[PDB]
């Protein structure tokens, strides 16, 4: 039975609610982005309208084999009507095709659902600026003071320099990046660009990337593992055993591997600065752990909410326990006091 926090009151709409069968009274199902927990239960047999970004539509079509008649791509930053209600999709700065959704309700109420997002100052100069928000449905993945991380920009800079260096010392070294769904593509496309290479990967993942409206993508990727000095592999395979195994499967063309794991947060954000970072090494194989987050840090979240001044906040992550719910309440109260709103 679909939870309240996936329902937009006053409408027949839900958000990211596909794993409940047919929801009683839902005329339109919104999907914020193409990640598995959020699209869970979508398939070729789904028969009701799905509202989403272009990129999210490409992916529902080509990967999930959803029938073209039930996919309703909407453009970003544009006032659109759906079943009598004015909506806007905004870029969520999360993964390719991820959106936030503004609902302007018949009764003059306005509702922002963030889906998954990583808050950024640029958001303050969008359609969100122009009016008051009554309810906020907030991605609270990192809602606790200990979650600090560096900027996406700082992290990609580190990984570029580290890769360039290792391959200039040894031009038969290979670079491997871990992946398991969309998002974090900027890590590996940036590395391949500096190095003058295409990015080699499997057929399934090559497909995924063709859906994402990247300019000139065909010139940047390949399934030729032998004509490629950057390769993608499942995140699980990013350990000493996996990397060795894969090194034997290229045809003696590389004699070393430098590999990257874009993790979210782990306990060494609380001490190690990015410039200090050093890899674990074993023979001719090296693994750097980099904190590339696609969600708001605590400070990012706090600043965003304080700007927005919503009347009510509804969390959409870490909601299952009383501990978590109560802890988040505490922080939202602190933010409100500190501001005055
Ligand atoms: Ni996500």
């Amino acid at each position: 039975t679909c939870p309240f926090y996936k329902k937009i009151p006053g409408t027949g709409f839900t958000v990211d609610a596909f794993q409940y069968g047919v929801v009683e009274g839902c005329t339109a199902y919104f999907l914020t982005h193409f990640h598995s927990d959020h699209y869970a239960g979508l398939s070729k047999h789904f028969t009701f309208p799905v509202y989403c970004s272009e990129i999210t539509g490409n992916l529902l079509k080509n990967k999930l084999h959803v029938q073209e008649q039930y996919i309703h791509p909407l453009p970003l930053d544009t006032e659109c009507i759906v079943n009598g209600v004015k909506v806007v999709l905004l870029d969520a700065n999360h993964c390719p095709g991820a959106v936030m959704i503004l609902f302007y309700l018949p009764n003059g109420t306005v509702i922002l659902h963030t889906g998954d997002f990583r808050a950024d100052p640029s958001m303050e100069r969008s359609l969100l600026a122009d009016q008051k928000v009554h309810m906020l449905y907030l991605d609270t993945t990192y809602c606790s003071p200990e979650y600090t991380f560096p900027s996406q920009q700082e992290v990609i800079r580190f990984a570029i320099n580290t890769a360039f260096e290792a391959v200039t010392l040894n031009p038969h070294a290979l670079v491997v990046c871990g992946t398991y769904s969309i998002g974090k593509e900027k890590v590996f496309l940036a590395i391949a660009d500096v190095l003058g290479s295409k990015v080699g990967m499997s057929q399934e993942k090559y497909k995924t990337l063709q859906c994402l409206n990247i300019p000139e993508i065909n010139s940047l990727i390949t399934t030729d593992m032998c004509s490629s000095l950057v390769h993608l592999l499942p995140m699980m395979q990013i350990n000493f055993k996996g990397l060795q195994s894969h090194l034997k499967k290229c045809g003696g063309k590389y004699n070393q591997i430098l590999a990257f794991r874009p993790t979210g947060w782990t306990h060494s954000n609380k001490f190690t600065r990015i410039a200090d970072v050093i890899p674990q090494t074993k023979g001719n194989i090296s693994i750097y752990g980099i904190p590339y987050s696609e969600h708001s840090s605590y400070l990012e979240m706090k600043r965003f909410v304080q700007w927005l001044k919503p009347q009510k906040i509804i969390p959409t992550v870490n909601v299952g326990t009383w501990k978590s719910r109560s802890t988040m309440e505490k922080y939202f109260r602190e933010w409100k006091l500190e501001a005055g709103y």
